[PDB]
């Protein structure tokens, strides 16, 4: 529902958080804060594992389009500060993450996909930083998640080029890490949260840290330097 | 012709600048003035796109080695500098540019394919910096455009090994971006270039620079360090 | 054998290191220096490549563990100071080399596999760092190492997941470079090292070491800040 765009289910060793605001699970603050709920809750549980996944028609459309351009500045940056510190959450966070692409990932949609330590599409589900094409200059926030993701080619691409990837390419490109059929999208996710889960968790906390740790910490910049995109 | 090596051809919402000096397209001091010409000219019509193309033989087998070899050192100097200043104005151009990869691409060559948004070659195109193989040390300028392109691993055999590449390996290794059959790579990339004309021409400007900026100034370094690596 | 676990051939233009302990090829203190002693011989014939092979069962499985986990901390330190010296050695070294990576790869096996230009592996080598499935943190010589080859998305799976790459998986991640029916592994490396042999020598020695400046200095840190991934 759009009023309770998230749940949360226990499930042994891994918690699995959906978006579904019947509609394109866009990421405004009412979803953004179930978002943090939902893993708060998780953090109670101390689960094993985390999946997230969107509902059947998107992972998620990015920002709230509505709240970008009211033509109001300061909701605005507030809502790309707090996608982009959900973001930081997630590359950080302590337990693996395996984000569950139930549909297409475009913008913002596609910045927190890649937030996953693993990744589960399936072949038709477009995954695109569009901005280029709608006339907007991708935040370096974003930039910084994408380059620790994708090929040095794919990335210039994505970028400069707002190409859109799926299935195969998406895989080479290095935007997602697994494809599956649509139906069993969510189920390889579950399957692949609870192996992970049976890593040592501290190593992998620590290790992930490492392995990131130039990122986020551009990311934390890029999250404070938000304002100045918008030359504010 | 060699007088005469640089045709410039508006075409609707693109520019076609086509390399043709009777041989392979060698990268000497006319063949540098006639890009920049060209390129000039694509200025001055603000067209949506530029699409740059070799002959039936070659892209490009790079620097002259005639000039290169003659055992002069400021004109060859100078002729490395230009070629590293053509490769940073095409990297940093506010349109989209599509190299239509149409012969073999050597040294110089390759490094000029490597500045393009988006590069089409065929199957059997090789691409190749074979630097090492004449017993030459790869310049630090070509070094930073081979490491915004090709992977991790691609990057260490490019460089000291001095691998040839083609077809699917060259696409894999981030040499190219597109395969398409020898008599259509120029269709192909006037197709592309029409496409990446419709995108917002300031965002993608912007935002290309974003994901190069690290690049540039290391190859603005690199043109300006070209002297020292003959040790002058 | 266990006392005597490295062999060293002269063929021609190259020399064929060969590690066999009899066991997987644990890369202890006696394996370290066998293999340095071997490498100091390469040196003395002056030859134009290095082939570094493992055994039937392995290529390496890494550090020794009876040293590793006998509760001493010196030794340990000590053994892994000088398995990351060697990985300088080998990244670093003035002549091509090839890894014929005879059977699986897991941790430092992996690593010093990462040293070669060349890496040669059969489809169902297991090739992986291991350490956080069994609970240990990576030590930043080894995350520089992998982030030399491994693609950004490979790196990612690699390191926080422990992920186990092998054949195809193993060759689009960057684990290696080549896959071959295990017969001819070896076969096939030899064939690899007598081409590059015909590289010029000085070229390479200097383009290698441009092409990896940034990951060595790290490694220098790493092997110097070993001692304080304990803690110690
Ligand atoms: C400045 C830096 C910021 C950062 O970089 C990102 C920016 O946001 S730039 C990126 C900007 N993003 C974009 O330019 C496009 C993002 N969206 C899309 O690409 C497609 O809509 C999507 C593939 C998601 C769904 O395709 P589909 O299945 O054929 O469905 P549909 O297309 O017919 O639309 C369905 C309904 O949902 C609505 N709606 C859609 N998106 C949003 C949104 N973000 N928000 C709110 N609503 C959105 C739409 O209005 C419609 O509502 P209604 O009243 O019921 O008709
Ligand atoms: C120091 C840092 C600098 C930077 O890093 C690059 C350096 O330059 S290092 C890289 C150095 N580059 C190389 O080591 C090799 C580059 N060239 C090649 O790899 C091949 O020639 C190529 C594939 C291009 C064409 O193959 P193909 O189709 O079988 O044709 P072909 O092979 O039979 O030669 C055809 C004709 O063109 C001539 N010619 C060729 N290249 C050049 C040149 N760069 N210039 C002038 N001329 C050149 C050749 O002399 C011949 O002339 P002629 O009097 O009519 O006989
Ligand atoms: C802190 C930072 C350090 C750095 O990051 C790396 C660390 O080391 S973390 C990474 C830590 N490494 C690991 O967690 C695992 C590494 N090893 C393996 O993954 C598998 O053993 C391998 C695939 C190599 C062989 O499979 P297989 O063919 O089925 O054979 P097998 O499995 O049945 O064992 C055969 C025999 O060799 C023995 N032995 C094995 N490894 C070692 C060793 N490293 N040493 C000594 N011995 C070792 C084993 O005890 C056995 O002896 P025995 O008395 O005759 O029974």
């Amino acid at each position: 529902s759009m009023s309770d765009p998230v749940s949360y289910t226990r499930k042994d060793s891994i918690a699995v958080i959906s978006m579904d605001d019947g509609k394109v699970n866009a990421l405004g603050p009412a979803m953004q804060q179930a978002l943090n709920a939902a893993i708060d809750n998780a953090d109670r549980d101390d689960v094993g594992a985390l999946v997230i996944t969107g509902n059947g028609r998107v992972f998620s459309g990015g920002f709230d389009l509505k709240i970008l351009t009211s033509g109001e500045v300061q909701p605005a940056i507030d809502m790309l500060r707090g996608g982009f510190e959900l973001a930081y959450r997630l590359l950080s966070y302590p337990k693996p993450v395996v984000m569950a692409c139930t549909g297409h990932a475009i913008a913002m949609g596609a910045f927190l996909l890649s937030c996953g330590d693993h990744r589960v599409a399936a072949h038709a589900y477009n995954i695109q930083a569009n901005e280029v094409a709608i006339g907007m200059t991708i935040p370096y926030a974003a930039l910084e998640i994408m380059k620790l993701r994708l090929t040095r080619s794919a990335y210039q691409q994505a970028t400069g080029l707002a190409k859109t990837f799926f299935g195969e390419t998406a895989l080479a490109a290095g935007f997602i890490d697994e494809i599956a059929l649509p139906e069993v999208v969510v189920s390889r996710a579950e399957e692949a949260a609870r192996e992970f889960a049976g890593l040592n968790q501290h190593a992998h906390a620590a290790t992930k840290l490492r392995s990131r740790a130039d990122a986020l910490t551009a990311i934390r910049a890029g999250i404070d330097g938000i304002a100045a995109e918008f030359g504010l």
